[PDB]
């Protein structure tokens, strides 16, 4: 029985058996009062010491959130959905600690994806126990709000701020950083790690000034600010603020008096109307995203990015092989998971208007004939290979090197990785390739287990990016220095050199997308 006094109360843990050995785990440490009542929509707020014995056993609530119902039954997709119980009341964080106690560990924060609308810190992908095992740091995740309840905006109003959840994650940074210690961590070696809508929080913390102190260094998983779904614009967060209002009731005149109002409806009723407050959305429509709330958020992030107007510190990046698949089954006509999904010309062009749908007529031609251009024209997947790319050129893979070359212009070391290993349990088809969120359980060690029926080859896989995302947070330098391992170079804006990480041979790569970033990064800006 082991019972740690944080600056709060003390807090009781439970032992797990990983490997032959011992993590100790506190599941469920409250790290804010809960956003229940008068708080709901505003930022978290501390909490009250408590004198008992706060029992961590168990993974706490879930933030309310929408559900992907769109494959009732399979794994693929319900692996994603929440595994406790929805409720306001869910900022909690977790922590995986080495046994025997470490004496001055390195800290790994997750974060998780989901689009800011949906997520939680309890999936079994996330579970921090193999790296506590393995590698000796100790694995700190955290629940932050999510959809409206955390990202309603009505800028300047702190009814409504904007960016809660961010502030969410700010707390429980902070949270670490008083605390951590009694754990056995070192508080100044704590490294940020998240995918998706995860990693582009992680490069929302290295913009804002008030987390700069709270961590060390960053892991961006398939995800940056700079994503176009990343950010929400003060006009869309308006016109999105308002809708909702209408769609419950709730428009007034005074804007304070609109919060108010939506302060009695019940969670599931603002959960409900979420989706409908745009009109023409995308299947990653992010409705309540990020703002420029000029609090987390001083300016809009591409201008402080491109100004160097950010923490100053090394950088860990990389995207996924076949990033946009996963969304092509979310809504592109001629798709589906349960066939091979050769589309023609004529459904492409409709997927096009579903993927941008504001778009003018020429910017989607730019688009069809910048990735018609067949070396071979006769293959029949030739459509859907080439709406995959768009989607994961656009919205993930352009956006993550281009956060990468101008990050590193400011002197700091970048190292930048493309994953393209399938999971030999992957639920989802073979055509939809190294998919969106599909690394996440390498990172976490799940093949380490040799009971779960991963080959051997992807045991080794993750174990050396274990190691070298360990060695990354311990040193800021992510090698594997000890079998015989491809060294990772740094990313350099002229060389562009790049990690290439499979279970057959890791290999030093160049300019990733170099034509089809072009494409996206410069031209199709403008439309
Ligand atoms: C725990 O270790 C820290 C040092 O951490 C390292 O240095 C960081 C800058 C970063 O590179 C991490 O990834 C490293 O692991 C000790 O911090 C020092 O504490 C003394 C206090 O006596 C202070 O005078 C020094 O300025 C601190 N910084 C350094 C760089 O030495 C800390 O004391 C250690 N604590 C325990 C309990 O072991
Ligand atoms: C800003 O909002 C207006 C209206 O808000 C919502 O529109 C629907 C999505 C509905 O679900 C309700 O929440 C609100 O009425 C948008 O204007 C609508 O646009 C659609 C098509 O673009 C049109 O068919 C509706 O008649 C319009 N309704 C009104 C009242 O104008 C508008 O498109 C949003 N965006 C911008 C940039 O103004
Ligand atoms: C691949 O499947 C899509 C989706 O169709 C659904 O799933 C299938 C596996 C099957 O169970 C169908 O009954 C389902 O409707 C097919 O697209 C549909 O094609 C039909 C007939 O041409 C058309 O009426 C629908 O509008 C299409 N639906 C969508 C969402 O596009 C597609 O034709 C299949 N392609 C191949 C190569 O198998
Ligand atoms: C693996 C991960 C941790 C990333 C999420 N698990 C999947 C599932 O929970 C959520 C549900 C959802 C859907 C739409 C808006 C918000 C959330 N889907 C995504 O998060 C993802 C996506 C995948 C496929 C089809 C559409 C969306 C995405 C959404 C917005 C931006 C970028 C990616
Ligand atoms: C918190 O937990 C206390 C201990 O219960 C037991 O603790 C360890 C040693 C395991 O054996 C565990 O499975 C047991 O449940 C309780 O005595 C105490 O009442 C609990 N407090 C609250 C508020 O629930
Ligand atoms: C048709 C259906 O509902 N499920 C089928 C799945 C799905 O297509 C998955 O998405 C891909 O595993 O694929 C199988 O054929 C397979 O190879 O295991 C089994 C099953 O018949
Ligand atoms: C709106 O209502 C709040 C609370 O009653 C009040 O403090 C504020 O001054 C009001 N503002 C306007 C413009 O009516
Ligand atoms: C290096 O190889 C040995 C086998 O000789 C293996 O046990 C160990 O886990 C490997 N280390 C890493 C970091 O992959």
């Amino acid at each position: 029985d082991i019972i740690i006094a944080t600056k709060n109360g003390k807090v009781r843990g439970m032992q797990l058996t990983v490997f032959g050995g011992t993590v100790t785990a506190f599941l469920g440490i409250p790290y804010a009062q809960p956003p229940l009542g008068r708080l709901r929509f505003k930022k978290p707020q501390s909490l009250t010491k408590w004198s008992d014995i706060w029992n961590a056993t168990k993974y706490a609530n879930s933030c309310c959130q929408n559900i992907d119902q769109s494959f009732p039954g399979f794994h693929g997709s319900e692996m994603w959905n929440p595994n406790t119980d929805l409720s306001e009341d869910c900022l909690y964080l977790n922590v995986w600690i080495p046994a025997p106690k470490p004496k001055n560990a390195t800290v790994l924060i997750w974060i998780y994806g989901g689009g800011f609308q949906t997520g939680t810190s309890s999936l079994h992908v996330y579970d921090g126990k193999f790296l506590a095992r393995v590698e000796r740091v100790i694995v700190v995740s955290m629940n932050y709000r999510v959809g409206a309840l955390g990202f309603l905006a009505l800028p300047g109003n702190p009814e409504a701020p904007g960016n809660m959840g961010l502030f969410d994650q700010q707390l429980a940074l902070q949270w670490v950083q008083k605390n951590i210690a009694a754990f056995g961590g070192n508080p100044k070696s704590v490294t940020l790690f998240g995918e998706s809508a995860g990693a582009a929080s992680v490069s929302l913390h290295l913009l804002s000034p008030g987390s700069h102190s709270l961590f060390t260094r960053a892991i961006l998983q398939s995800g940056s600010f700079n994503a176009p779904w990343a950010v929400t614009s003060l006009y869309e967060a308006r016109n999105r603020t308002l809708n909702l209002a209408k769609l419950t009731g709730c428009s007034r005149e005074n804007e304070t008096e609109i919060i108010k109002c939506l302060r009695n409806k019940d969670p599931q009723e603002i959960l409900l109307n979420e989706a409908f407050v745009v009109p023409y959305g995308t299947p990653l429509s992010v409705n309540f995203g990020p703002t420029v709330d000029g609090d987390f958020l001083t300016d809009m992030p591409d201008i402080l990015l491109e100004l160097g107007q950010f923490k100053k510190t090394q950088i860990l990046v990389g995207v996924n092989k076949d990033e946009g698949t996963a969304f092509l089954v979310y809504g592109a006509p001629g798709f589906s998971k349960d066939n091979n999904s050769i589309i023609t010309r004529k459904e492409f062009q409709e997927g096009l208007k579903i993927f941008f749908p504001g778009v003018s007529e020429f910017g989607k031609e730019s688009i069809l004939f910048h990735y018609t251009d067949w070396v071979d024209d006769q293959r029949p997947e030739n459509y859907r290979e080439a709406l995959g790319d768009v989607v994961g050129d656009y919205n993930f893979i352009c956006p993550a090197l281009e956060f990468t070359k101008k990050f590193s212009e400011w002197g700091n070391n970048a190292f930048f990785y493309y994953f393209e290993h399938r999971s030999s349990k992957l639920p989802w088809p073979e055509w939809m390739g190294v998919m969106h969120g599909y690394e996440i359980e390498f990172v976490f060690g799940l093949p380490l287990e040799r009971r779960d029926q991963y080959t051997k080859a992807e045991e080794i896989l993750s174990r050396s990016i274990v190691k070298r995302w360990a060695n990354f947070a311990k040193y800021g330098n992510p090698q594997e220095t000890q079998n015989q391992s491809t060294s990772w170079p740094v990313f350099k804006s002229t060389e562009q050199k790049y990690l290439t990480l499979n279970t057959e041979s890791t290999r030093i790569m160049t300019k990733l997308r170099a034509q089809q970033c072009r494409f996206w990064t410069s031209f199709f800006p403008k439309v």
